[PDB]
C-alpha cells in the first residue's frame, strides 16, 4: 500500500487543485485522487487543469475541459473531481501545455489531446531506438520528446526557439538538437524558449528569447547545473554555493532572493511564473515569485523574498504549474 499524500493551493478557478471546489487556496490543501488515494509518480500541471501519473501507468485529471484536456466530451466543460483520463496503453511519462497534455507509453508511442482533440492522437516522432528512454516535457504552446541522444519537439515557433528559421506553427516534430556522444538528462522549458541539459549537469543547447542576462557563450563552461525555467526566466541551481542565480525580466519577484540562505537546498523547482525552494534542516517548503493565487503563501502581495509555505517530515517531491504548487510526501 503506502499511498502518496499529495497537498495542493494556488489557482483554483476550474477546480484544478482536485479538491471538488473553485476557491484559490493560499496554503496546502490535501488533495485525495478519488478514494483510498494512489502513488503518484509525477504531476503535470496546464493552463487551468491538473494531470496526475501513476506508478501503474494510469491516468487521473481534473480541470478545465473547454478544450478537450481530459475528457472526450464537448459537453463536459470541466472536470469536478479527480477523474481516470482513458489512455490507449499504460503510461510511463506525462506532460501538458496551456490546453493540451501529451503522454508517452511503454510501448513508446506518443499521443497528445486537447486544443481542440478529443482523442488521443498519436504524435510521430522519427527514431530507431525504441528501447531506450522516451521522456517528454512541454510550456505553454510547445512540446519535447527527447531520447537518449535525439530531442525532438513541435508547436509554436514564433521566437525562432524550434528551428533556425522563423516560423508560426509546427505540427509535425522535428529535430532540434542532436548530441554528441553523450544523452540528454533533461530540457528546461519556457514559454517560448528552451534548454537542453545532458546527464553530466552541461548546458548544451538554447533556444530562441532567452531572458536578458542569460549568455549561452558563458554558461556552457559550467559544471553540474540544475537549470529549471518559468515563463520569463531562467534558474541555476547552484549546490556549490547553495543558492540559485536567476536571469530575466521578473516584475514579479522571479528573481531569487539574492541575500545568503540559510540552510542547505535539496531541491529546487518551478511553475509557470513562480519558484519553490525546498531546504535542509524536517525539511521547508518556500515560494517565491508571482503568488497572486496564493500559490506562494498567504502573503498574496507578490513582493520579493522567501515565505515558509510547510514543514515536512520527510522529503517533499515538488510540482509546480500555472500559478498553482504540489507537494507530495
Amino acid at each position: 500500500g503506502a499511498m502518496s499524500c499529495v497537498y495542493a493551493f494556488g489557482s483554483n478557478g476550474q477546480r484544478q487543485l482536485g479538491l471538488g471546489h473553485d476557491e484559490d487556496m493560499d496554503t496546502p490543501q490535501r488533495s485525495v485522487p478519488g478514494d483510498d488515494g494512489a502513488i503518484v509518480r509525477k504531476i503535470a500541471c496546464g493552463g487551468n487543469h491538473s494531470v496526475m501519473l501513476t506508478n501503474d501507468g494510469n491516468l487521473v485529471g481534473c480541470g478545465d475541459n473547454r478544450r478537450g484536456e481530459l475528457d472526450s466530451a464537448q459537453a463536459l466543460r470541466q472536470v469536478h473531481d479527480w477523474r481516470p483520463v482513458e489512455v490507449p496503453a499504460p503510461v510511463v511519462d506525462v506532460a501538458c501545455g496551456w490546453d493540451t497534455t501529451v503522454i508517452v507509453d511503454a510501448d513508446g508511442r506518443v499521443w497528445q489531446r486537447g486544443g481542440g482533440c478529443y482523442e488521443f492522437t498519436q504524435q510521430h516522432v522519427p527514431l530507431n531506438s525504441n528501447d531506450e528512454r522516451i521522456a517528454v516535457y512541454g510550456c505553454f504552446q510547445n512540446f519535447v520528446v527527447v531520447q537518449g541522444t535525439r530531442v525532438y519537439g513541435w508547436g509554436s515557433n514564433t521566437k525562432c526557439q524550434l528551428q533556425e528559421p522563423k516560423s508560426r506553427s509546427l505540427k509535425e516534430p522535428v529535430l532540434v538538437y542532436d548530441t554528441g556522444s553523450v544523452a540528454v538528462d533533461y530540457v528546461a522549458m519556457g514559454k517560448d524558449f528552451m534548454v537542453i541539459v545532458d546527464e553530466g549537469g552541461r548546458i548544451v543547447h538554447a533556444s530562441g528569447r532567452l531572458p536578458t542576462g542569460f549568455e549561452l557563450k558563458q554558461q556552457q563552461k559550467r559544471h553540474n547545473l540544475v537549470v529549471l525555467c518559468m515563463w520569463t526566466s531562467i534558474h541555476l541551481w547552484n549546490a556549490r554555493l547553495n543558492t540559485v542565480e536567476s536571469f530575466g525580466r521578473g516584475t514579479h519577484s522571479q528573481l531569487f532572493p539574492q541575500e545568503r540562505l540559510d540552510f542547505p537546498i535539496v531541491g529546487v523547482a518551478t511553475g509557470s511564473e513562480h519558484g519553490i525552494l525546498t531546504t535542509a534542516n524536517c525539511y521547508n517548503v518556500y515560494c517565491w515569485g508571482w503568488g497572486e493565487h496564493g500559490n506562494c503563501g498567504p502573503q498574496k502581495g507578490s513582493q520579493p523574498g522567501l515565505q515558509l509555505v510547510g514543514q515536512y517530515s520527510g522529503k517533499p517531491r515538488v510540482f509546480g504549474g500555472c500559478a498553482t504548487t504540489w507537494i507530495v510526501l
